[PDB]
């Protein structure tokens, strides 16, 4: 489904690539991007597809584009074009410096010094899933384990009613990976109308909560009005329900055929932050983009006012420029590439988060479940979008080779 060529892109750069069914997608979704780095395709290219735009296909371009936002502007960072007209998050549809002072504010709800106060129900959730999946001798990892530990602990941070989790579930689904069954307006007009209410309540009745802090935070010497935090709380839940979700996934599916990989952990755990960063590279997994804010010449393309640009965080780290053999995950690399939280002021504000959550699930994992594998003949399906995701993961494993603590 081809969109007409535009008369500014010469034709040599055309590939036509889908970010949301790439055509190698049974190899592995990362598989599937790389084909963006083989060497039939240039460094920056236009597809057709989604109503087209270009994709830089190099760690050193994505960089370059994210750190210059006075070209390359986060106000329509979604592709299809449609969806990104739509997008109106705080403080992700914001340049510098206007992102600045809402950004400090997600820093105070979702940074380092809440992650090192809710550490212990991080931990105490880790433990308490694993070893109620342990006895069993099998899971479906995504809905056992990866949805409700991070979502969980976001819905305990933002203080929201765990039975509120499958909805909300579904329309951050819908925002990045979509069905066709509602345009991004219509899911981020829904997400909206949920916290429309309750940032009122907590403007009226202040807690101590994520959204209550949001809702009752000041930017330029004046109180957030409702619509920003809306806005704010918003992103919020996509960032809080979707990233690290499909992240731990990717990392367990990984895991699960790699036992020489595991033991690595089990008997150094100081190894356990590097397996991480180097999990984030092999398995990135976000691809959101800019637009052009004028006519620009970018690495001898020339681009045009109101162009999109996919810069996909993925293909940083996946870059053989930036890391020999990107598809072999070493954690003993001297130095792990990647952009995985993506790069520039807008890099992810929940990165602290996201970190501590995956470096407790691969130590309290591999600690009470050391040996497990993939359900036999079972076929992993990713799923691939502004965020791509593994469908589901059956695990088995035999219950007497595990351990309580
Ligand atoms: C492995 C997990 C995660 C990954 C790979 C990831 C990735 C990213 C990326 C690539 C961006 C930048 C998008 C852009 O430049 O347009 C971003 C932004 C953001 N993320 Fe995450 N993220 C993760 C976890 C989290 C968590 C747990 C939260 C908690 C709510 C969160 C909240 C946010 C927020 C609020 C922003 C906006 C920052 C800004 O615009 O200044 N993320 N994330
Ligand atoms: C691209 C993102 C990962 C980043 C945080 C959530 C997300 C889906 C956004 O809308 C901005
Ligand atoms: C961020 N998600
Ligand atoms: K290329
Ligand atoms: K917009």
């Amino acid at each position: 489904n081809l969109a007409p060529l535009p008369p500014h892109v010469p034709e040599h750069l055309v590939f036509d690539f889908d970010m949301y069914n790439p055509s190698n997608l049974s190899a592995g979704v990362q598989e599937a991007w790389a084909v963006l780095q083989e060497s039939n395709v240039p460094d920056l290219v236009w597809t057709r597809c989604n109503g087209g735009h270009w994709i830089a296909t190099r760690g050193q371009l994505i960089r370059e584009a994210y750190e210059d936002y006075r070209h390359f502007s986060s106000e329509c960072p979604f592709i299809p074009r449609e969806a990104g007209e739509a997008y109106d998050f705080i403080p992700t549809s914001m340049d510098p410096p206007e992102q600045r002072q809402f950004r400090a504010l997600a820093n105070q709800v979702v940074g380092m010094p809440v992650v090192d106060k809710l550490e212990n129900r991080i931990q105490e959730l880790a433990c308490s899933l694993i070893e109620s999946l342990r006895p069993q001798g099998q899971c479906n990892f995504t809905e056992d384990y990866a949805e409700p530990f991070p979502i969980r602990i976001f819905m305990l941070l933002a203080g929201l009613p765990e039975e509120d989790i499958p909805h909300l579930g579904y329309l951050t689904d819908q925002m990045t990976r979509p069905d066709g069954s509602m345009t991004f307006a219509e899911a981020k007009e829904a997400l909206y109308d949920y916290l429309i209410p309750i940032i009122e309540q907590r403007r009226q009745k202040p807690g101590t909560d994520a959204i209550s802090i949001v809702a009752n935070g000041q930017v330029n010497g004046r109180p957030i009005t409702s619509d920003e935090a809306k806005r704010m709380c918003g992103l919020l839940l996509v960032g809080g329900l979707d990233t690290v979700v499909n992240f731990l996934s990717f990392s367990m599916e990984f895991l699960a055929k790699s036992p020489e990989h595991r033991q690595e952990l089990i008997e150094r755990p100081e190894r356990i932050p590097a397996a991480c960063e180097e999990l984030l590279r092999r398995f990135s997994l976000v691809a959101d983009g800019r637009i052009l804010t004028s006519d620009y010449e970018f690495h001898g393309v020339q681009l045009k006012k109101g162009d999109q640009i996919l810069l996909p965080q993925m293909l940083s780290g996946l870059d053989e420029r930036e890391n020999a053999a990107p598809m072999h995950v070493d954690f003993s690399r001297q130095k792990v590439s990647h952009t995985t939280f993506g790069h520039g002021s807008h890099l992810c504000a929940g990165q602290h988060l996201a970190r501590r959550e995956i470096i407790v699930t691969l130590k309290e994992w591999l600690t009470r479940i050391p040996d497990f594998s993939i359900a036999p003949g079972a076929q992993i399906q990713h799923k691939s979008g502004i965020v791509s995701g593994v469908q589901a993961l059956p695990l088995v494993w035999d219950p007497a080779t595990t351990k309580a603590v």
